C-alpha cells in the first residue's frame, strides 16, 4: 500500500553525453530498474528543449514543466503537484535526488528505502567525514575543526510527502535542513564513495570511468 | 646549493596488489620520477619483511626500520633521524605522505612544491568541502554545520625539517602534521589537491583506485 516515489529537480549540463546517453538518462535508468521505486518524476523548465526527447525515451516517467526560479522552488512545485494530483498520499515517501549523481549504486538505494522507509523522521544517504578539517582565511589555515560525529550529506533525501510539504512551506540548504527546523531528526544512512556528483572535470574523469 | 625536497612515508593495507605492483611501490613511483624531489625515505616496522623486497626495486630509496607504535611516533623518528644523520638541513623541506594515497597526481605534487616549497610556513594539499555537513547524535541529525570556508586535508603535508621537528616534540591533542605546526602560532598555506588523491581504506576505494590506474 505505501509507495516510494523518486523526484528529480532538473530545471549545468545533465545533457552531457557519456557512454550512449545523457547524464539524466543515466540517472532515470537507476530508478526505473529498481524494484522498490513505484514512480519517477522529473521537473524541468518550460523552455527545456531536450526534455521532450527524454520523455519519449522514458514514457512511464512523468516529465513536468513547472520548474521555478530556484532549486528550492522547483522541488516545492514538484511535491505540491504530486499531492494535488493525488499521485501520492500524505503518507507515501518522496525521494529527492540530484540529477548529477548519476552513479548511485542500487544497493545503497535499497538501504535508504529499507532503513528510512518506515520511519516517521525520514532519512538521507551520507558518509562520515574521514579527513581532518580546516578553516581557511585567505589561503591560510585559521583553525582545525573537530570532525567528531560529522557527516557529509549525499542524495536521495527520503521524507513522507505531507511532512516535506509542510517543511518546505515555512537559511535552508538541503531538504533535511528544512525538516530539522520542525524538530524532526532524520536518520543518517551509509551512502557510497561512488555516489559522487558531476560538478567538475576531476569528478567527471572518475564518473566517466565508473560508467564502464 | 638549493634547498632540498625530501619525501617521508610512514608505513609501519599498502601491499594490496594492483596491476603488477603493491600500493607502496606505486607510491614510491610517483616521487622517484618527479624531478623536484631529491630523496625519498620509507619508515617501516622492524618486523616488516616485505620491505626488503621494496628496497631491491628502488635502490636509491632509503628503507629505515625504526617505525613507532603509532603513525605519530614513526613520523617523529624519521624526521629526527633525517636531521641526526645529516641528510636534511634545518631549512630543507620534508613532504609527509600517506603510504596508501597511491593516485596523487604529478601535477598536484608540483603545485605543492612550488607554492609551499618556498614559504617558511609550509602548506598542505586539500580540497574544499562541497556537500552540506551534519552532526550526528546516535544515527540521527542533531545539527547542520556551516561549511563556508571549510576544507578537507589530504597529503603530502610540507614543512621545514627544523619547524616540523620542533612542532611534533611536545600540548598533544593534535591530528595531522599541520595541526601541530598551527599550535606554534604558524599558519600553513592551503594548496588545491585533487579528487583522485584519495586514500585506500575500504573496498569502495579499492575499486576506484584500481580503476584509476588503468
Amino acid at each position: 500500500k505505501r509507495k516510494n516515489i523518486a523526484l528529480i529537480p532538473a530545471a549545468p549540463k545533465q545533457y552531457v553525453e557519456i557512454g550512449s546517453k545523457t547524464v539524466l538518462e543515466h540517472v532515470l535508468g537507476i530508478f526505473e530498474r529498481h524494484e522498490a521505486v513505484d514512480l519517477t518524476v522529473v521537473v524541468v523548465s518550460p523552455e527545456d528543449t531536450f526534455a521532450d526527447k527524454v520523455q519519449t525515451a522514458f514514457p512511464q516517467v512523468r516529465v513536468w514543466k513547472n520548474g521555478g526560479q530556484t532549486r528550492a522552488e522547483t522541488v516545492r512545485n514538484g511535491v505540491a503537484k504530486l499531492l494535488e494530483t493525488g499521485l501520492a498520499a500524505e503518507t507515501d515517501n518522496i525521494l529527492v535526488h540530484d540529477a548529477a549523481r548519476c552513479c548511485l549504486p542500487s544497493e545503497a538505494l535499497a538501504r535508504l528505502i529499507e532503513q528510512a522507509g518506515n520511519a516517521a523522521e525520514g532519512g538521507i544517504l551520507a558518509v562520515p567525514v574521514a579527513d581532518t578539517l580546516k578553516r581557511a582565511e585567505s589561503g591560510q589555515i585559521s583553525a582545525t575543526v573537530d570532525r567528531s560525529g560529522l557527516w557529509q550529506a549525499q542524495t536521495p533525501q527520503l521524507f513522507q510527502a505531507g511532512l516535506l510539504h509542510r517543511a518546505l512551506a515555512a537559511g535552508i540548504t538541503d531538504e533535511a535542513s528544512a525538516v530539522e527546523k520542525l524538530g524532526v531528526r532524520p536518520l543518517l544512512i551509509q551512502g557510497d564513495a561512488r555516489n559522487l556528483k558531476l560538478t567538475q572535470p576531476q569528478d567527471a574523469y572518475i564518473v566517466r570511468l565508473l560508467l564502464d
